Order: C-alpha cells, then sequence, then structure tokens
C-alpha cells in the first residue's frame, strides 16, 4: 500500500492521476481526464486506509476531484471509491460518483455512477 | 458555498463532520459517524467546486473518510458526492460508496452504496 | 411481503407505481413518473425473494421500467433495487439506476444513480 | 436490439444469462450465478427500450432476479441497468445493485453496487 500507490496510474479511458500516498492515509496529487468538461489537471485529495493484510486483501481509499482549474470551471465533482492490489500487475478497481450543481428541480438526475480501473501501464 | 459550507453538519443517521471550506477548493475536517466498524472521530479530506451560480444552482463537492483512526481500524474508505444547497434550511444531499478491502474473489461485492442528507441542525 | 406490496405506491416525487405481487416472486404493474422524459404510465416488471423473516428484515425486490410507451420514447431504462417494510407505516426504499442509450464514445456518462422511498399515502 | 439480445451471454466471473426478447420490450429468462449465495437458476425478468438510432446508441435494458428458487433462499434481490451494443462483438454492459433485506437498524448497508459486461462468447 502506500509506497505502492505512490506514482502515476491509468486508467482505461486514458486518463492520469498521479498520487502520493502519505505515511498516516493522505493522498495528494493532480488528475488529468480524457474525457468530460474536463481541460488540464485537476487537484485531487484523499485518504487510504494506512494499516492494510495478512490475507492479501486490497487497501481501500479514496479521492475527489472539483472539475475547476484555472482552464474549465464544469460546476462539478466527482469522488472514486475502491482498492488498491499491489503486486506484479498492480491495480486500484474503482466505481465513481460524479455531481453535478443542479437547481432544486433536476436533483435527482444530478449523480451519474462509473466505473474505472487504473493500472501503472498505460493501460 | 465556501463560508457556507464550513461549520458543524449532522445526517439523518446522527453521524456529524466538521469542515472548513479553504479559498481554493480544499475541504478539510472530521467525521464522527454514528453507525458502523466506526469508534470517535476520522479525518476527512475533500474539495468543492470555489466558483459554483446565476440560478441558484447548489454547489458540487465530495470528500473522503477513511476508517482508521487510534481506537478502530476498520479497512474501509467511504467517498460522498453530491451538492450544497445553501438558504434557510441549507443541507448537503449525498450519494456515498463504501469499499471495503477484500481478497480478489470478494471483490465483486466490496462496495456498498447509499445516501445521506446532512443539515446544519441535527436533524 | 406479497399481499403486502400489492397496491398503490407513491414516492417523494409524486410518482405513482401499481403493482401486483404474484404467488411466486413476480411483481408486474405500471409506473407513472412525475419528472423526467417520461409521459403517462409504463410497464414495470420485477421480482421479490416470496419467501422473506422471523426478526423483522425487508423483503428484497427489484423491478425495471424502459421509457418506452405511445406516447414517449426517451431511449432509456430505470431498474429499481431496495427492500418492501411492512406495517403501519410500511414503505419501499430503494436506490435506482437509470441508463440512456449512448454512443460508445458517451458510455462512461450512461448512468444516473439515485435513490426512491414510497409509501402507500401520497407521501 | 430485440432479436440481437435473445440467446445466451456470459460475463466476467462466469455467469450465465439466456434471455429472449419480446416484440414489446419484455424480457424473460434464467440467471445462473457464478458467485454468491446463488445456486443453480433463477428467474429473470425485465425490459428493454423495443425502439431504440440512426447514431449507432446502444439499446437500454434492465432487469431483476430474486435470488430465491427451489435450492436456496438468499433473502436478496439484484437490478442491472444497461445497454445493449450489438454488432461483430455485442455486449451488454451494465451496473447493477444487489439489496438484502435487512433488519431497519442494517438498511443502510443492504445495497451492494457493482458493474458486470457480458459477451455471447464466454467471455
Ligand atoms: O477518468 C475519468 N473517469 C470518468 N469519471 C469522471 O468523473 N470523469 C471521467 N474521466
Ligand atoms: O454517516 C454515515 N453514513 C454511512 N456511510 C458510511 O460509510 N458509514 C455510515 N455512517
Ligand atoms: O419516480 C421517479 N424516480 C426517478 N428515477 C427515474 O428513472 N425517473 C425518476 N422518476
Ligand atoms: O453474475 C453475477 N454478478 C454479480 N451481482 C450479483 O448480484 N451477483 C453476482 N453474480
Amino acid at each position: 500500500a502506500e509506497a505502492g500507490i505512490t506514482g502515476t496510474w491509468y486508467n482505461q479511458l486514458g486518463s492520469t492521476f498521479i498520487v502520493t500516498a502519505g505515511a498516516d492515509g493522505a493522498l495528494t496529487g493532480t488528475y488529468e481526464s480524457a474525457v468530460g468538461n474536463a481541460e488540464s489537471r485537476y487537484v485531487l485529495t484523499g485518504r487510504y486506509d494506512s494499516a492494510p493484510a495478512t490475507d492479501g486483501s486490497g487497501t481501500a481509499l479514496g479521492w475527489t476531484v472539483a472539475w475547476k482549474n484555472n482552464y474549465r470551471n464544469a460546476h462539478s465533482a466527482t469522488t472514486w471509491s475502491g482498492q488498491y492490489v499491489g503486486g506484479a500487475e498492480a491495480r486500484i478497481n474503482t466505481q465513481w460518483l460524479l455531481t453535478s450543481g443542479t437547481t432544486e428541480a433536476n436533483a435527482w438526475k444530478s449523480t451519474l455512477v462509473g466505473h474505472d480501473t487504473f493500472t501503472k501501464v498505460k493501460p
């Protein structure tokens, strides 16, 4: 975990995220999305659970990206929840929630759900 | 948003989260869960999109809590994705993903999905 | 369950669904949505698990509505997954997935997630 | 769609589902799960939206399986929401919700979310 998590990861859509997993469960980094109302890099912050494992389980973690930077303001935020599996072919398997800011009338349709798999190799 | 978000919020399960929304989209604080394999306060970190709105839309945001502190290590992490609606009765409406670290055989059943509504009043 | 489920239910958005729970786990009926690219009644079909419970647990069930009828064709389908809780104030608590048919380029953003609570009283 | 959907499909976990898509949006068939508190075949019912598409979009559909048959009663139900993409390598991409019947105290953790991809070839 931690050391194993720090680095550059790529997902199936071609997005890239660079993260640093700190000693006490913090995750900090940047995310560049290959799809969406996203342009350039966005700041990401999250946490991982730093004391994962005598039965080769994954390390649970999550992070958030607010889609606003100096080139775009998409009025939305995405959170990724999943686990890090290390090894030869280490990966982070996630499910994500993308919520857009809406008026109250459209709040029922404000959130998209999806899944992303990240690897150290692209892809 | 931001100022409006900073403070103490409570949800329908009796959990409490105190957050500070910083000038540039950062969210930092603590979360105390009334249910689960959770005991005491846990650190939370997230982001909000700091330039939300000429049509009274909500402010999108998200945060993560890794369920590990000095009293418990639940080997899981939860991410909340939603939006802040301010006003008289301001609230943060969210959907969450709770992922547990599992062996590869059980990874298909590693994530729970739910929804929480937070208010400034409890509840 | 079954008998308890058969009837008319209403949710927080003002939608109404009439269902008949058959002896062997089948659910058949119609759904009229108060929001969306929906007009009139749509056919629904689902299942419930007909042998639910010495510890007052809910009865798990699910149903699907394809948003096509003789007045509208929204090219989408919604599935509701949840449980029936009977009693004085019986309710069906659900989480739903609404998938729209998209081109392959937009498949990552094809599904919305939400939650609906149905009661026998409106609302 | 419809004709294209009728047949046997397999997913990444080795589950198999045989379905018949009827002329007016109905889906009927059986599902055999390779994982879980599932043994043998279970009945499935759903709907698809029968008038999908001048821009090669997928056909939205959904189905439900209550995990009860003559060999097992898992007190749960799963709904799959997604779209059918036809062609050489046709597939049905889905996201699913598995709800278990719980007591009211545990209702917040009653639903798991996941994703399955089905192909006509196994896998
Ligand atoms: O990498 C990405 N994953 C998808 N989820 C999301 O929010 N934007 C898309 N880009
Ligand atoms: O406040 C809480 N919300 C629920 N989601 C979660 O992860 N733990 C529970 N407590
Ligand atoms: O009743 C409704 N619930 C929401 N989900 C959905 O698919 N349409 C909306 N209407
Ligand atoms: O095929 C399967 N998919 C998964 N979802 C589910 O409910 N059971 C598992 N089996």
